[PDB]
Order: structure tokens, then C-alpha cells, then sequence
């Protein structure tokens, strides 16, 4: 496993619920660039970030997904960078509890990230895994049995209410 340089958190709430917190640890060695960009959103130094946003797509026995804080659908975010950033390490392989980067392909990191719940073999080598779940996993998949509706997206809201540097 690669090495843990950081640890940040998520508080989750789903609709007058609180479900706990998402303690995740920073691959900062194997992906400065990366993690840096995670961790400043996750206080929000630069006045945006996680707090307040929402998983907007939960995809059961695969991955929930979050870090749309500027469009909630999944077609907007940013980095602190700037628009978007390059792939930084690729070699890393996904398994359960990884932090990965969504992209629109190479080259196009921007704040959007999934947490997978199960073996996702087919992402490896195109995503950049920086992070892992160290504790708060049972919030993770307590969050993947909610109701979705159309589009995979949740019937109610499943927002982070907090974040930041732990």
C-alpha cells in the first residue's frame, strides 16, 4: 500500500440524518499534485470546496461519486489549479475504499472523485488513485443502499455537511 502523508474527513447527512464521519488518508508521495488539490478543497482555503456538496451518482456494488460543488449533476467542478490538471500516477490499482479521480480522459482532473465499494478493474490505469478510506467504510456503504431514482442519482440528497484537515 502506498504511504499516508495526510488525513481528511467527511461529516455525512442524508436528510435530517447524520451518518457519520469518513476519515480517508492522502497517498501525498505517490501523488503530491493530487492530494494537494484534494486536501485544500476538503478545508476550503480558497473560498470553494466539498463542504455543502453532495454525491450526486451512487452506483451499487461499484462506486459513489461526489465533488460537483459548482453544478451538482456532474458536469461542472474545479481544481485549485486552475480547470484541470494532469494525470499524475497511473500505476496505482483500484480496490475497495480507494480514492480515485473522475476525468473526462487524460489530462482532465478537476474536483469530481468516486469511492469505490468493490473490485473496479476496468478504471485501473485511467484514474489516478490518491487516497484510501482508513475508517468510516460502514458510512460508505450505508450511503451506497440509498434509493436512486433515474440517472443513478439519489432520491434525497446525500451531503457532506463538513470537511477539512484532521
Amino acid at each position: 500500500e502506498p504511504e499516508v502523508t495526510a488525513k481528511v474527513y467527511f461529516d455525512v447527512m442524508i436528510d435530517s440524518e447524520p451518518l457519520g464521519r469518513i476519515t480517508i488518508g492522502l497517498f501525498g508521495k505517490d501523488a503530491p499534485l493530487t492530494t494537494e488539490n484534494f486536501r485544500q478543497l476538503c478545508t476550503g482555503e480558497h473560498g470553494f470546496g466539498y463542504k455543502d456538496s453532495i454525491f450526486h451518482r451512487v452506483i451499487q456494488n461499484f462506486m459513489i461519486q461526489g465533488g460537483d460543488f459548482t453544478n451538482f449533476d456532474g458536469t461542472g467542478g474545479k481544481s485549485i489549479y486552475g480547470e484541470k490538471f494532469a494525470d499524475e500516477n497511473l500505476n496505482v490499482k483500484h480496490f475497495v475504499g480507494a480514492l480515485s479521480m473522475a476525468n473526462a480522459g487524460p489530462n482532465t482532473n478537476g474536483s469530481q472523485f468516486f469511492i469505490t465499494t468493490a473490485p473496479t478493474p476496468w478504471l485501473d490505469g485511467r484514474h489516478v488513485v490518491f487516497g484510501k478510506v482508513l475508517d468510516g467504510m460502514d458510512v460508505v456503504l450505508r450511503m451506497e443502499k440509498t434509493k436512486t431514482n433515474s440517472h443513478d442519482r439519489p432520491v434525497k440528497p446525500v451531503k457532506i455537511v463538513a470537511s477539512g484537515e484532521l
